[PDB]
């Protein structure tokens, strides 16, 4: 059942180091390789920046003859010659604060305009910033995998080569992401108007969607500036869907060209969303490769993991994100292919032992391999560093293989990693509690998110009141997630786009966090879930309107449910919980009819019902909680309690976090202290008396 | 030399604990107090919540008539038997995580709508929020002074009663900031009005400054929305003078009122701006109490000090903060009005292990009082926790009086502070570096902050390419003053405005951190400074404009300065460090005259020089760096060397912070490990056997050595 990557028929759990040859002496490669394989690590990994080997215009440097580190030829040799395996990543973007991004100055100096992503004024957003479906840039692009790529495919294990898997690209759209600017260049809008054309057939069809007055589909213009009327919201939610379709336009480009060259090796590609060590951002990263995941089983999407830090204030950021990679690529190990070893911020402290605790964390947390980034610093040659001499810092080894208090962190946890694998591979959490993933709410990069300074949603001026953006990041990510980690309840994430109902039913609760709006086939599948026997909790409203924001009633109804949006004070009580502080003076007032009311306004106005439906059971929240309180963890406690859900263990300090994976022989019960506290428990199933140390963990095997 | 707290003419080191009185069962009020005491604190504080004691329009219980916990008066007789002096802060603002930031329900359903804040549209910001100076509100708030202030007179140390000091309201503008909504009631627009009329004197004189074609006073109309234009700019420079001038009128009308009640205890005001466990915000709240601070001589103002964990991530926000107030403050200690003991938040965990660091961190960081807030956890009565019904966790004692974890962390640093404030109190750190506080680049608040979601400034539509915010925050807070603690270089902060060339004086060094806008009165004072026998480090521009980006040239001609701006990649190299990452691409390119060359652009262009100008010195780099790379600490330490500044110890570890603190009688050793790791380091004195001191993580050693 579990996913894993396999050796020799076995599981294997994957241990990469990522080590930059273009950045490191050429003298001291060899000891770098032997220095990570002595860590246990089966894997080197780097980029192949094309600005480093097409020096100048159809002039190729693969083999150190105009500078000894452009000679990746010997370095490939190497990793064979040390037995470790190598994944390869030849761009065409490598970011890796790296000039250009990778691209060759020549390359920027001589392509046209039209090469570049626009502005909706035509001008230019950044010199560095190609269009990725620019015909000039993708011709470039072409003659650099027209020389990489027969290097990569003679070197693949198939030939007794190292190489083992490629990655295409790197972080596809993450500068859309940081500026928060779409590319308005014309190729990109006449293929936006063609989507567009596709979905709808008709200007008849759109203007009824948008409540747009168009007379033909020359009128339409891409959206820009802020969201004024919901038929900008509607153009918005396309223009979103867009570039999704358009970044798997973009990889299949890519993949197919690479596939041309009888390169076989597993294809990967890398997702961004850490900032300042917090990761709740990264669901909006995962939602751009919607279209990617769904068309490419083969190629397998890594996290980039950047905690900064191991403490309370981001203990849940890993798990969430490594839940929801399972949840959109459940065929694929859940794998980090960035994976902080070091920092690549100086003044951003990278201790040794909050990475180790996070190192032991991931496992808990169903990490099944890992690429540290960086394993070993580098060097920038001749100022290609964007910023100054030296890349990263506090890693294993420096960039002249000197072992730094990190090395040993790592020998240590991949000893550990290497005794358990072929049984900790097989292992998995026994997840009661369902929590699903609505994609929609995350399509808002271009409009709504920590990055973008400008706010173009405001959902007031369109008579809405709950932000999707709000209620995926405090209600979702920092409030039930971060509180089910907390409380020690092991949660499953599903995609509920095509979600398979017979999938659903294994689970004893769902658990929906939903906005005033949500498609017809998600209330239908909501609706069935509950009929044919399930248990819904949902909140904080039950939505009316569909995406287009279009009139859309179908669980309302199915589940006979009427309410009146009311004004009150933020404080409610919920199954006799007083003062619960709720986000929102509006919430539902529901008409009790047949059901249970179990939440009450100050003005005892009911705001929240138990109700059987069906063979099902629905709990109705018509307010918005996080985690802010202690009053947030008894009502999660509490509604977890409904169906009679049991923490698998009792653990004397509630502030001890604790992760059982099982199969059918073994069990691991993985220990995890977030807090500055040295901390003394005792545990048990539903002496034994164990002490960890601040910011650590313990790891203890039951036989079953 | 140094400012601190005097008991019976000997130097006090004020320890108070915050113990919230009507949040605790009465019953246990003494045990409270009784714990605290045993702490070595000699004072407790609390609120008097306006709210808890007008329960009803003009229906007062101060006696526990109502409900028991409504006994000020007891609470305030058994301080006196428990031997506590009281701080009382009765509003009419608290915050306090109280139901309507303790404003009486009662008064916020009558007040009438031009009672409220209101936003250009003239719509109610909040429920919550008043205008500080609506008729209305104060005739409301006079009528509750009416009642409380007599038992505070009565109560005060002159009359043998236990208050020494009262808190006017709580962190003014606090709400300003945190919404970035300037209140447009009608009385604010009219003081407004008044106040530019005073300025100007006639619409001539304004026109020529702001570049206007207004044709009467009656035209202009308070700023609101994007700045796009200089004129904007000037409109909402007045407006943030304005707003410091009304926040001055709010206080003086308070403090005019309480010493009608013959209460001549000290006056106390707290500063807001941590936020998610850092102050890289607060200068700019600092700054809108610049008229308060230059009026009232005998308000003393207290840090708010909500670090939440203890790291390199925030280790610079404290000394920075403590630094700035003493530099707009410099006739009262430092002192922390809130100190955090526990955490606001129940998702925000406070450790006694990283707050205990805290504590030892801010003695070294010339903290001279503090309040230990939370001391005591509460239960919110009645339905009146705005956010639940616990108020603070993991404090010294929780709501029942039983000790918890942080109370022997603040038994042992009292116990170090009682031992030895004799001595501490009366310790200097040997600063030979004074950074000047510029504050008008500060006063952004309405336009440019952390917190302001939709932003008004846009320096590049003005024709400028240094934002002040940008400077302060990054090139200045978090990357100068961030950047010479690591170093473990002391430093001062200077106030520039009507600074004394004398004050400057007694320091080996000047910095200066400077946008392409300063006043004359500015220009002239570092001109004086550096031709006298000043060393100035200035960066990344000279100035060449006012504070309403008019022409001003005056420190530029003083220093005998020629430069054009360029493009060149963000990467200069200076005094020989190559690849120094700086902030713009942009950069003051310098004429070589009577000059020695210090800093070159990617294309060799001079982008920094050292020259010697009558007596004294100029260092200047036209290129913007803070503190984001190695090659930036390699770069500070570079030129506090240029004059021979010497650290105070050799340390074998660079990333162990020292801070050493004398008097004539004694020197402390003050060790902080900001880091996740054991570290095991060797020191010795730079001038005069090196000792071994291995340090736990997250932790601090003191050395007492006398003479
Ligand atoms: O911290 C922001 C991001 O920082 C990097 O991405 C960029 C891309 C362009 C410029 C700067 C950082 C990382 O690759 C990405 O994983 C991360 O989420
Ligand atoms: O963390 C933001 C601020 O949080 C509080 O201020 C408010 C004011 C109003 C509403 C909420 C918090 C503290 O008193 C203040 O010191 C702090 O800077
Ligand atoms: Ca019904």
């Amino acid at each position: 059942s579990e996913k894993y990557f396999v050796k020799n028929g076995q599981p294997h759990f994957l241990i990469s180091g990522e080590v930059h040859y273009f950045r490191i002496n050429p003298k001291l490669w060899r000891n770098h390789l032997q220095l990570l394989k002595q860590t246990g690590a089966d894997t080197v990994s780097t980029y192949i920046p094309w600005d480093w080997h097409e020096i100048e215009e159809d002039d190729f440097d693969f083999e150190g003859k105009t500078h000894p580190a452009r000679n990746l030829i010997r370095f490939i040799k190497l990793c064979k010659e040390e037995n470790l395996d190598l994944i390869v990543k030849p761009g065409p973007y490598i970011l890796a604060e790296y000039e250009n991004q990778g691209l060759p100055s020549w390359l920027l100096k001589k392509l046209s305009k039209n090469a570049f992503a626009l502005d909706e004024n035509g001008n230019v957003i950044s010199p560095d910033l190609v269009s990725y479906l620019s015909d000039e840039f993708l011709e470039y692009t072409f003659k650099w995998y027209d020389k990489v790529m027969p290097i990569i495919s003679k070197h693949q294990k198939e030939h007794y080569g190292p190489i083992t898997m490629m990655q295409l690209c790197n972080e596809i759209g993450v500068f859309q992401w940081l500026s928060g600017k779409s590319d308005y260049n014309p190729k990109v809008i006449n293929l936006y108007k063609e989507f567009i054309i596709q979905r709808y057939k008709t200007i008849e069809k759109l203007n009824s969607v948008y409540s747009t007055n168009y007379n033909s589909f020359d009128d339409l213009k891409a959206p820009s500036g802020k969201i004024k009327l919901r038929s900008d919201y509607c153009a918005y939610f396309d223009f979103h869907l867009f570039f999704r379709e358009y970044y798997n336009k973009y990889i299949s480009i890519l993949k197919n060209k690479i596939r041309s060259f009888g390169i076989n090796i597993k294809l990967t590609h890398n997702i961004p969303g850490w900032i300042y060590g917090n990761a709740s951002e990264l669901p909006m990263l995962i939602s751009t490769y919607s279209e990617i995941m769904k068309n490419h089983p083969d190629i397998i999407f890594g996290l980039d993991h950047i905690p900064e830090f191991v403490s309370f204030r981001n203990a849940h950021s890993d798990l969430a994100c490594n839940k929801i990679l399972e949840a959109m690529q459940p065929e694929a190990p859940v794998w980090a292919a960035e994976f902080q070893a070091g920092t690549r911020e100086h003044h951003v402290k990278a201790y040794a032992k909050d990475l180790e605790t996070f190192y032991i964390a991931s496992l808990a947390h169903g990490i099944k391999g890992f690429n540290y980034y960086m394993f070993s610093q580098g060097i920038n040659p001749e100022g290609k560093g964007f910023y100054g001499k030296t890349f990263y810092f506090q890693t294993a080894l420096d960039a002249a293989s000197n072992k730094l208090a990190l090395y040993d962190s790592i020998k240590k946890v991949n000893r550990f990693i290497r005794k358990e694998q072929k049984d900790l591979l097989r292992t998995n959490v026994n997840s009661e509690i369902c929590v699903g993933f609505y994609k929609p709410y995350f399509f808002t990069e271009l409009i709504s998110s920590q990055l973008l300074k400008e706010k173009k949603l405001n959902v007031e001026e369109l008579g809405l009141y709950i932000d999707p953006r709000f209620l995926r990041e405090e209600i979702l990510f920092n409030g039930l997630l971060r509180g089910l980690q907390t409380l020690n309840y092991n949660y499953d994430v599903v995609d509920l786009e095509n979600c398979d109902l017979k999938s659903l039913t294994a689970y004893k609760q769902l658990w929906i966090t939903s906005a005033e709006f949500m498609d017809a086939e998600t209330q239908n599948l909501l609706s069935e879930f509950v009929l044919n026997g399930g248990n819904l909790i949902l909140y904080p409203a039950v939505p009316t309107l569909d995406n287009y924001l279009n009139r859309c009633e179908i669980l309302k109804n199915n589940f006979g449910i009427e309410f009146i949006t009311k004004d009150s004070s933020h404080k409610v009580s919920a199954f006799g919980i007083e003062d619960v502080f709720t986000a929102f003076s509006k919430k539902q007032i529901y008409n009790d009819t047949n059901s249970k009311p179990i939440a009450f306004t100050q003005e005892n106005e009911i705001c929240g019902i138990r109700k059987k439906i069906g063979k099902g059971e629905l709990t109705i929240l018509g307010f918005a909680f996080g985690y802010t309180s202690d009053e947030h963890l008894e009502l999660i406690d509490k509604l977890v309690k409904l169906n009679k859900i049991k923490r698998e263990l009792f653990v004397s300090d509630k502030d001890i976090q604790f992760v059982v994976r099982e199969n059918n022989k073994s069990r691991y019960i993985f220990f995890l202290n977030y807090h500055n506290e040295r901390k003394t428990f005792n545990y048990r199933k539903s002496s034994e008396e164990i002490s960890i140390a601040p910011f650590s963990y313990k790891v203890i095997k039951e036989n079953k």
